């Protein structure tokens, strides 16, 4: 099955799912200079407060934070979305040395991990037939950048342990994912999709223009999760990113001048 590896990589994707090579792949180099302000577009509504984590999980791509999203408590609005769209899960991508690891690119930087709250358009019921939609989901993007710690992810490093290998959850109620987010909710926008296969064309990507700061400490406790799950050989979880894919007839906008 697909991975991150040399033999079940990026470059193979397409095999067994060919809209790797579609019209609205994700993710992109978002070019600052040629992004251009809409001043239409609205600034975003994190609405977080109710939010219930349940668990997170080892899914051999990434850990997963699961929330409740039976009812209408986290719940992303406004910016470029019409309706609303309910908060499911998050989780990084991040690299083997802090010179990588974020999916976008920013006038080609790449930063050293990037955050992805994957939301779903509650017009459609359920996440499995949003993603059967164009405007299914909303993912907010995060960078983040390696210097002092971020407090409110300490709680997700030090449940890591726990979760070492692939197919391994534990309980994550009560956790905030307020403590994630920058001050600014300055935003780029663009349709794009899922970065992993399924590679689904269903999302309208929000990317927030300030990184977040993690410490060293904290990125590396990531890069000591594993892909492979218990009693398997040890393969460390790290370079789980999909490079920029070609822009093609898209255009990035800008939430702010
Ligand atoms: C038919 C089931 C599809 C599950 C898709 C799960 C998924 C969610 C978000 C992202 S990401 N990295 O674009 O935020 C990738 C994959
Ligand atoms: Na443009
Ligand atoms: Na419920
Ligand atoms: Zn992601």
């Amino acid at each position: 099955h697909w991975g991150y590896g040399k033999h079940n990589g990026p470059e193979h994707w397409h095999k067994d799912f060919p809209i790797a090579k579609g019209e609205r792949q994700s993710p992109v180099d978002i070019d600052t200079h040629t992004a251009k302000y809409d001043p239409s577009l609205k600034p975003l509504s994190v609405s977080y407060d109710q939010a219930t984590s349940l668990r997170i999980l080892n899914n051999g791509h990434a850990f997963n934070v699961e929330f409740d999203d039976s009812q209408d408590k986290a719940v992303l609005k406004g910016g470029p979305l019409d309706g609303t769209y309910r908060l499911i899960q998050f989780h990084f991508h991040w690299g083997s040395l802090d010179g990588q690891g974020s999916e976008h690119t920013v006038d080609k930087k790449k930063y050293a991990a990037e955050l992805h709250l994957v939301h779903w358009n509650t017009k459609y019921g359920d996440f499995g037939k949003a993603v059967q939609q164009p405007d299914g989901l909303a993912v907010l993007g995060i960078f983040l950048k390696v210097g002092s710690a971020k407090p409110g992810l300490q709680k997700v490093v030090d449940v890591l342990d726990s979760i070492k290998t692939k197919g391994k959850s534990a309980d994550f109620t009560n956790f905030d994912p307020r403590g994630l987010l920058p001050e600014s909710l300055d935003y780029w926008t663009y349709p794009g999709s899922l970065t992993t296969p399924p590679l689904l064309e269903c999302v309208t990507w929000i990317v927030l223009k300030e990184p977040i700061s993690v410490s060293s400490e904290q990125v590396l406790k990531f890069r000591k999760l594993n892909f492979n799950g218990e009693g398997e050989p040890e393969e460390l979880m790290v370079d789980n990113w999909r490079p920029a894919q070609p822009l093609k007839n898209r255009q990035i906008k800008a939430s702010f001048k």
